[PDB]
């Protein structure tokens, strides 16, 4: 149908049809009397994967017989979401495969949707490692993902009585056909035991084995041929494991609980020995694994030549004392060798400044299960505080700040000490939030190794993010300037000198439409809610957090709707305000906030008054593939955090590739999207972070503002009271409390610049061909926000490494 | 090479080639220069099981289409061993698949290895469901095996310093390629809860649920293109199960332990809760799958005549208050047509008389776990012991002996007196046990309603058993009578025709002879033990059980190392004396027998005065894989329980296919096979079920043998004084303890004919010709213990179903 989605020629499709009926018999032993949706989803999914094999093989021996350095991105989460559009996507074949099931009597579309989610992320990290895989293979960049195949993601979000459920996501049920189990390749790793001291250095002995079993899962380049590996690790009990007789069997379970779980706790670090076994094993797996493709080429000094690994946050940090231990203990280099080596192979990339968020560990944990990791931490903490005194002599309270040990109640260890110290690079994730590491919280490591401290503004991939999952928007662009964009995003400037094209005006305003369309029928059709489709497309998607203020937004939401039943018969920009996010299980001020916008929804939407002018709407299940849905159809896009808060923001990135306006605070990258977009093409509002230090210096009183706006007073009344919750009167009361007396987010400090911009956003959108040109102008900008872009830096700047955009023979 | 194993064409050869060549590509990911011997053993595999699909899919339609009368056959236990070969014979494919490997430069008797056991059952009644299986598909009936997924089956067996150690038999680590999960046939399983009367009857709420997943095995019939399947059942936890967080996604593993681990115990029946959870779980999920099928046909006076249901012994005896509570409860059936159509359903097969074996259920745990069943139990019991009450009027022990729910300390259940009364057959396995049972265990039943009772001699598959293990006499077979004994063994008959053919008598020694050299080269390969291969190979391979007297054999082993130390210089007939098996794990005096061999062993293998004239073995890990390669290597079989306790045992019909002699008591089966053969070419020894009871009725006192065997007094002192254990003076005493005063199975009674018997064995041997002459005989004579006449048995006297050699088009 479309061009950007490749040729069906005559061959491919009758061979595509005859493999697909291959799959069905042979994989699936069915016939189409009895085949289900999901048989049919199988075989062309085994059809589809066909494809890569051979790419995948002559990629992987290109490497070892070409020996590049490789580069290993450490995560504990990739949010990949669905495979089977995307490698049709990156492999040309989506047309090609639309044609072939049409002729065969399916919807691919249909097809589609039964696919399970790979929900193995919270949200912004763990998307931005798979948008990171994407384009490293992409950039031809001999790359490998390295994590943990949880049997269960990230929880499944139920809404029962406006509360959120959680239920297991049980997402391998049916298996997974884009993974291959190794279990050639399985690896031991130890936990518990003892450091034994001999004449011939430590030993770590007495130790429990569990098994990591991995499973390689393809990550196909944009057309390229290149096919990389993502490797996850599976925890498997050893075959004597506690050998009373069934007893011992059933308790095999305990060792393989380590990779059972993902932990959706994203708000508030728990020190539990189980996420620390966790984070171990994939540490331990991994750097065997790298050490064996290493040797596979004595010599440790060409060993940074040849390897990269990239800490995505605190969570791996325990490569830094493993590599150490293998090195010193294992291959007998001697400390300070190792110690260079260490340095030069690691890079380390924070992703908050939130105190709470911070991964520091007990020390009485440490002791338990990684004794010899300890005392190799604690070296490398007297190690590198003999520095810091020989640096700066006689500043006592530095040394205390700095050290990797924290004194207390019970002793710690800042894992973040550990990473800035055992890394040769330290970066943040846009130009604002690595400006405060360096002003504020790593200020200290900062003046001590100045040249460690790097910025990599994050990115999304332009794959995933506007071909696959808006087709209409990267057709209509193709259509004026190539196909060239999609793999060099910075060519969508070339769009700028179309602002003022009518009939490219008209083609962006009518694929918005048609996007809006599509998501107004999949409410209906999926959870039976009925929307206006003509109202503005008002959205804020991301987790549930305080400091993102899903809860300021609800207060402009109440505005509206008093501002409405105060004046009924005055006209106002109709909305439909989509709200939509998780929370942790164990964060309840978060499923406060979602039982509120609830709430609101249940009196908004149920007021005979209010018409269709006014829609509350909780998106349910947030996750990947919901995103892919409802980015498309947004207008505006909320992006509102106190300033300071959010390192970057990755949703902010999407909307803004697919023709929604921003409401934001200049925090995270919403700062480099305005200086991109230029500001005038930007509703930006609030504080700014040197604001919210004068207020901190001050002191936040909340008081002054219910005081001075009868407007927030009138709604806080109304919380209070029971308004929104009739036959629980006191039901918000936690939520008032905070708001008026420990609220470290300042909700109420921006509430009248919020509202006021936010009129300036429905004057703005009484003018469609305005609304559209400013839109024009943000598509055109976004290009810096591509993902290839920061992967190209961290390959330059961190890697040693240059991408390239050559194919391999196909 | 040999013509049994099928016809090589230059079609097929080349087909398999490259589907073999496909497959290492496409399913495995590999390419020839990094494959293992494993990646070619899985390609082999998919492309043999490709083989199957199309047969497989058209039988199971052609069930539906046809609508015959379907056979259930139910048991918790089906003992597979591998299936590469069997699959190969069945299809007539071992020659082409041969040849396509050979070319490939591949040894498929190399990849053949690589398989596991699929090793979910413990001995005879496990390997019973798995002939029977295989002869159900090549009768052409419409025929399912039910049972349970084990996640480890029995356990692999390790010797260390004499003693058995247990590890977990984790079959699936690498996958199973001849399995289907068909998780869309998902069905729930009830636990615990409580029962409601209600206006319209009985409810059972408040229930716990487990999922029942099936997953689907062929089962191909021997070249008639019938592929029968085998369903077995994995448990899952639903996914709002437990659903602090984390702990109840953890949790999950208590639900879906059912489907964990076989139970090893069959020496001693254990009330443990999981077991009975594992009994129940089968029998619910499997009655729903009956019942949607007969529904996909409200008239249950048809259920009968649609429906055979087959109870492997007690262990699925719950399928009988099962089947009412659903025809009652959910059907609302009055209760006397619900009964009448259980009976007319239901079959009982009872394996043992040893009364510790038998299934007694505590009434508590059957109250927590299944209260509605309990109840339905109670019911059966009151309506069945009226009718004895009406039979035998005023006959008071009677009723108390014949009752279900047996009255002492803890209240239990008789799952046996549950299925008489439930089923319209009841059989033993072979004539004597059956006999047994009607005079003795089930008198009172017997009396009662004598028209239930019914023999089924045990039988083996002739595939497995012979074409597949034994090639060689297969073909040397099939060279003078042609193929067609291979599903018609009693055409073997014609063998006794070449009793005194010298060609054939030459023949049949050679292959015997090469037999044991295969199996003497594999020893020094896998276990880098030696033997001589000219010696008798006597083995005694079987499950260690006190009833089953590897003691007796014991003792005659020292009583030859003694007569041979006496007279070292006077000629013995050579000896390698092999005994092996499990033993359950909490089975003290099995495992002290197991020690005993090992330390009998360490003192005659390494006795320079004995030579290589006596040589004792113990098979480690005894199990399918291994019984396939040692019993074609056996020249002597040792069969030797006491008169009345093995049911019927199959071991015995193995070896005597195979070209082995019998030495064994009048016990089990062995009576029909000394019967078949003639009495002259059988050495049967020992007491008869007579002699064992009279002795009973005197007292039996191993003193008086002790006292006048001066042979037996040496063994039983040098056991007791130390002489089989130097540095543990006492090691033994339990067994000598035993032994002397509560010996239960009467060893000393059978000593002196038994060591006179074994004398003769050793004279017949000392003269090939005759010994092989002997052997025709008993080849010639074994076709009654076919499985195919057993199951044909079954089908017209219980199922009322007619076999068919019938192909189905290919
Ligand atoms: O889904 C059922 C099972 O499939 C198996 N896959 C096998 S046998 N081949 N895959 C080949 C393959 C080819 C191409 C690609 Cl892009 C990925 C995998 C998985 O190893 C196992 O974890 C899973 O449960
Ligand atoms: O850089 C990518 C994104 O990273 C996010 N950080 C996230 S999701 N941390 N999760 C931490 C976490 C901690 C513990 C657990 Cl058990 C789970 C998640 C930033 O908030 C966001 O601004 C940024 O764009
Ligand atoms: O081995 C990896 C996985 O394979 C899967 N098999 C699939 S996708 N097709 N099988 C088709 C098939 C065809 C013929 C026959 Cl004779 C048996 C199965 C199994 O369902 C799964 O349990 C297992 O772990
Ligand atoms: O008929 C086939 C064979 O059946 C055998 N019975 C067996 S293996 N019962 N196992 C029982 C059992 C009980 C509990 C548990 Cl947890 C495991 C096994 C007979 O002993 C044998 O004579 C006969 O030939």
């Amino acid at each position: 149908q479309i061009s950007v989605r490749g040729l069906a020629g005559v061959e491919n499709v009758t061979e595509l049809k005859k493999n697909f009926n291959r799959h069905l018999h042979f994989t699936l032993v069915k016939d189409r009397n009895v085949a289900t949706p999901r048989d049919y989803y199988f075989a062309l999914a085994h059809t589809v994967r066909d494809h890569l094999v051979g790419r995948w093989i002559r990629t992987q021996q290109h490497y070892y017989e070409k020996d590049p350095k490789r580069i290993y991105y450490l995560s504990l989460e990739f949010y990949m979401g669905r495979t089977l559009q995307n490698t049709m996507v990156n492999l040309a074949l989506e047309n090609a495969c639309d044609e072939a099931t049409y002729q065969l009597g399916l919807d691919m579309e249909e097809l589609e949707e039964i696919e399970e989610d790979a929900g193995l992320g919270n949200g912004g990290l763990g998307r931005l490692a798979a948008c990171f895989l994407d384009s490293m293979a992409t950039l031809g960049l001999a790359a490998y993902g390295y994590g943990i195949r949880y049997e269960f993601g990230i929880f499944n979000q139920k809404i029962c009585g406006g509360w959120q459920m959680e239920e297991a996501d049980d997402w391998l049920r049916y298996g997974n056909p884009w993974e291959k189990a190794r279990p050639e390749f399985t690896l031991p790793v130890h936990f518990y035991g003892r450091v034994e001291h001999t004449s011939q250095g430590a030993k770590w002995v007495d130790t429990q084995v569990v098994l990591a079993m991995p499973y390689d899962t393809p990550v196909p380049g944009y057309r390229n041929n290149v096919v990389n590996t993502m490797r996850l690790w599976s925890a498997k009990a050893p075959n004597d494991f506690n050998l009373g007789y069934i007893q011992a069997v059933l308790d095999r379970n305990l060792a393989e609980n380590i990779s059972r779980v993902l932990y959706p706790n994203d708000n508030f670090f728990e020190g539990k020995e189980l996420r620390l076994k966790q984070e171990y094993f994939v540490v331990a797996a991994t750097l065997q694994d790298i050490i064996r493709r290493f040797k596979s080429s004595t010599n440790f000094d060409a060993f940074p030549d040849k390897v990269a690994i990239q800490l995505n946050d605190t969570h791996p940090s325990l490569a830094i004392p493993e590599l150490m231990r293998v090195l010193v203990d294992l291959e007998r280099l001697d400390w300070d060798k190792a110690w260079e080596v260490t340095v030069k192979t690691c890079a380390y990339t924070n992703h908050t400044v939130l105190p709470e968020a911070l991964e520091r560990w007990p020390v009485h944990l440490l002791e338990t299960l990684l004794p010899r990791h300890l005392q190799i931490i604690y070296e490398i903490n007297q190690r590198f505080l003999n520095r810091v005194a020989a640096a700066f002599p006689g500043d006592v309270d530095r040394l205390r700040r700095m050290s990797l040990v924290e004194e207390g109640a019970v002793k710690r260890i800042n894992m973040a000490h550990l990473c800035i110290a055992g890394s040769h690079a330290v970066n943040g994730v846009a130009r604002i939030h690595s400006e405060i590491l360096k002003k504020t919280i790593f200020k200290d490591f900062y003046e001590l190794e100045p040249h460690k401290f790097q910025n990599k503004t994050n990115g999304i991939t332009p794959r995933r993010w506007l071909v696959l999952c808006n087709p209409g928007l990267a057709e209509i662009i193709a259509e004026r300037i190539g196909e060239e964009y999609i793999s060099d995003l910075d060519q969508l400037r070339k769009l700028l000198s179309y602002v003022d094209d009518e009939a490219f005006i008209r083609d962006v305003a009518k694929v918005k439409q048609e996007n809006k369309l599509k998501f107004a029928a999949y409410l209906e059709r999926e959870y039976k809610v009925h929307i206006n489709p003509n109202s503005l497309f008002d959205v804020q998607v991301k987790r549930i957090h305080e400091y993102k203020r899903q809860l300021l937004n609800c207060l402009h939401v109440i505005t509206l709707y008093n501002r409405i039943k105060k004046e009924p018969n005055k006209f106002v920009v109709p909305r439909t305000v989509m709200i939509g996010g998780k929370a942790a299980p164990g964060y309840h001020m978060a499923k406060m906030i979602i039982k509120l916008i609830t709430a609101i929804g249940d009196v908004v939407n149920h007021d005979p008054v209010v018409g269709d002018r006014l829609r509350v709407i909780f998106l349910e299940n947030y996750r990947v593939s919901l995103a892919e849905k409802v980015i498309p159809a947004a207008d505006l896009s909320e992006q509102i955090s106190t300033a300071g808060t959010e390192a970057s923001g990755t949703g902010n990135m999407k909307f803004m590739l697919n023709g929604a306006l921003t409401i934001g605070t200049m925090d995270g990258a919403n700062v480099e999207m305005a200086e991109e977009a230029g500001e005038e093409n930007f509703f930006i509002f609030g504080m700014r972070v040197e604001d919210v230090d004068r207020l901190d210096q001050r002191g936040y009183n909340a008081q002054e503002y219910y005081d001075r706006i009868p407007e927030l007073r009138q709604i806080i009344e109304q919380l209070s009271s029971g308004f929104f919750s009739p036959k629980q009167p006191d039901l918000f009361k936690d939520i008032v409390n905070m708001l008026m007396h420990h609220d470290r987010f300042k909700v109420f400090a921006d509430y009248e610049e919020y509202v006021k911009c936010q009129e300036r956003v429905s004057a703005l959108y009484k003018n469609p061909r305005e609304w559209t040109r400013m839109v024009i102008r943000n598509i055109a900008t976004s290009g810096k926000f591509s993902s290839d872009r920061t992967i190209a830096q961290y390959a330059r700047e961190i890697w040693g490494v240059e991408p390239s955009r050559q194919r391999l023979p196909a």
